[PDB]
């Protein structure tokens, strides 16, 4: 069991081709990406982003976008369910007949279980991105590191797309992404996961077997910030 | 001040020319009718549904719908607030830091002072469809009646999306909608419709003035139910 991480996914990732919705095929092969980390006594935590749903002002916005991250929750929810992994989603905003709450002793209690948590509704907080808000649930949780799975192998030095002259870094410090033109995750959840030596894992989450090897080899293919 | 109407939306509607999400220019357009019966001391409650955003069973689908329904009543808010519309959001769940429960007593005020009052989440349960929760709501704010608002005319004897030789229903009893093969709303929704005497109106949304045509005049282009 020893072994827990926060995985964090961007709302887009579950869109599929499109730009907007739900691709069920994504969220079962993400499914299946969770299992191999649970029946290897991994305890994992979630977070996934809103952008695949999400005049209208920015507290607003916001607050929409954290209903969204609620809405993919429960939608994750029922495709790890559906094979078999029992799941817990917890919202920073109480919505009591959809999910449960965040509360610190239950979250704990349920990933000491083996089950999986998802976190919704981020931090509760507008204006805090969802890089922020699964770098502090995973502090929170005691978390040995997060992982932020995105389209991408790893962090490169410039943009992949363009110039395609871009090289992937391994391994970098913390003020290397803070001070750099290269993001990894804005500055403030870069400057929460220093403070608490949070170690960050950047990969490509549809590589089977990957999160595995991150995790449990600390090998497979990504980069680290540490 | 007297008269006093719920409008009801599908999700969809607010979707525009695309099937997913919300077409800012829709809202807008929705915003100015809804200004035209405020302006015309008419209190307006209004219900929208979530199809423009919603392996997955039953029961989990309906609490992401409801979800939808918030997201759409939030960015709905932005709209009417836009134009200078006080605005107020009750949910059948409670979500305190993104809008404010549904309440009897605070409804009926905020109705009173001239606000619009948008509800979100439905009757707060599942299996009962939009039509029957707005029908839900406008019984209990004392509406004068609803107003289900479609992409068509009104009631037709058979479906426009079928039937060249389709003709619009002028009136029609709550018998003839429960017994008839004629789609007006559901069966459930009907039936608390009829139970309560409340009228029901269908028309269409996009006609500029019909609203206010339809409430203050009983005139426009729409079927009725009574
Ligand atoms: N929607 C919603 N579900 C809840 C809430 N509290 C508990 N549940 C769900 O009800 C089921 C039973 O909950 P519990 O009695 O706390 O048992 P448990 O979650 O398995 O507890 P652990 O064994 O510690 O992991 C679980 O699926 C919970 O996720 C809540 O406040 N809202
Ligand atoms: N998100 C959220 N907003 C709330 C809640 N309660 C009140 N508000 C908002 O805070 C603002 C002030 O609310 P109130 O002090 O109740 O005054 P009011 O809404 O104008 O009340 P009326 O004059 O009766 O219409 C309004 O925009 C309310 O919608 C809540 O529980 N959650």
């Amino acid at each position: 069991k020893n072994k827990r991480v926060l995985v964090k996914f961007s709302g887009e990732a579950l869109a599929g081709d499109n730009q907007f919705g739900i691709d069920i095929h994504v969220l079962d092969h993400i499914a299946k990406e969770i299992k191999s980390l649970v029946e290897n006594d991994i305890e994992v935590g979630i977070v996934i982003g809103g952008g695949n749903i999400i005049i209208i002002r920015r507290t607003s916005g916001d607050y929409m976008g954290m209903l969204a991250t609620v809405i993919n929750a429960v939608a994750m929810q029922e495709a790890l369910e559906h094979i078999g992994l029992d799941t817990r989603v917890q919202s920073a905003i109480e919505i009591k007949e959809i999910c449960e709450s965040y509360i610190y002793r239950k979250a704990i209690r349920h990933l000491e279980k083996g089950r999986v948590v998802i976190f919704g509704a981020g931090t509760g907080n507008p204006f805090f991105t969802t890089d922020t808000a699964a770098t502090l649930r995973a502090i929170e949780i005691g978390s040995d590191l997060i992982i932020k799975a995105t389209k991408v192998d790893g962090i490169y030095d410039k943009d992949p797309n363009k110039f395609k002259d871009a090289k992937k870094l391994d391994t970098l410090s913390y003020n290397d992404a803070l001070i750099g033109d290269i993001e990894v995750m804005d500055d403030t959840a870069i400057s929460l996961a220093k403070d608490n030596k949070l170690p960050i894992v950047v990969c490509n989450m549809f590589k089977k077997g990957n999160l595995l090897q991150v995790i449990k080899h600390q090998q497979g293919v990504f980069s680290m910030v540490k």
